[PDB]
């Protein structure tokens, strides 16, 4: 998508652990952070940061019922945060590459958490040609004068 | 600073809790998290997660030793962030500010990591006149092109 608020959310399994992802659709930017587990109460939390952050107005995943909670309904009224009903999605290949790149770092350090954070600074600062990191603040900035 | 790759970080204690506070100093941008404690590790953490989201080049504190640890040098080097030697600071009022929304947002949220947040969202967003969320993506997505 060319909309700049859209988002898309999911968790990845890996070393008993959870890793929530999210990605701006239309830059390929990524956040993420290890939780224990899948829980509403953590993606809720996250939701509530990455939108102090971003310009957040849609998000979508893979797992609908990932946003069946409460909390996390909570967190999407207060951020003002809608459901994106459209994508009827590169975002696969994106989950995987971020997990490819982890494969590629994660000896080099002790913890997963780590490997995760310099999985998504290779990722978001990685030219294609601009990097992800550099599209999102542009095509935000973008939409701001817009 | 003028410098877009300046950001000024500071632990606040709170309700017996640690709130780690990075500030984009040219923007009054914002990002936090609550930790446990003060400790190197957690330092070295954030540092990791803030290097992959923005372009950070200097980072300044107010309380130098907070920057002594193996790890927060291990960070800095793999992410290429030097310790900022100039500012001989608006960035006081910043945190006090911050301390002030949380105060007056905590009853609203069982957790202060909540209430943080939702501190973060509402300092960001806030009209100046632009945001600080606005400001932020505006100034590094210029820097991008010059
Ligand atoms: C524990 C809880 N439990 C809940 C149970 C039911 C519904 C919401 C929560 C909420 C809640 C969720 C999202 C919000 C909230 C806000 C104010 C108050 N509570 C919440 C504004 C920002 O978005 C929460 C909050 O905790 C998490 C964010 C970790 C889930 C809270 O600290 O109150
Ligand atoms: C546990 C540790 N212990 C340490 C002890 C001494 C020195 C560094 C660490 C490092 C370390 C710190 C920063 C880095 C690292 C990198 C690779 C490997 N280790 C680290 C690249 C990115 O920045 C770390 C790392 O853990 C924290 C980030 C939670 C501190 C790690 O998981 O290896």
């Amino acid at each position: 998508d060319c909309s700049p608020g859209i988002w898309q959310l999911d968790c990845t399994h890996l070393e008993g652990k959870v890793i929530l992802v999210a990605v701006h659709v239309a830059s390929g930017y990524i956040e993420a952070e290890v939780i224990p587990a899948e829980t509403g109460q953590e993606t809720a939390y996250f939701l509530l940061k990455l939108a102090g952050r971003w310009p957040v107005k849609t998000v979508h995943t893979d797992n609908g019922s990932n946003f069946t909670s409460t909390t996390v309904k909570a967190a999407c009224w207060w951020a003002g945060i809608k459901q994106e009903f459209g994508i009827p999605g590169v975002i696969e290949s994106m989950n995987k590459e971020l997990k490819k790149i982890i494969g590629q770092v994660r000896d080099q350090a002790e913890h997963l958490k780590t490997a995760v954070q310099m999985a998504v600074f290779i990722h978001n600062k990685k030219r294609k040609g601009y990097s992800a990191g550099e599209r999102i603040v542009d095509i935000i900035a973008t939409d701001i004068q817009t």
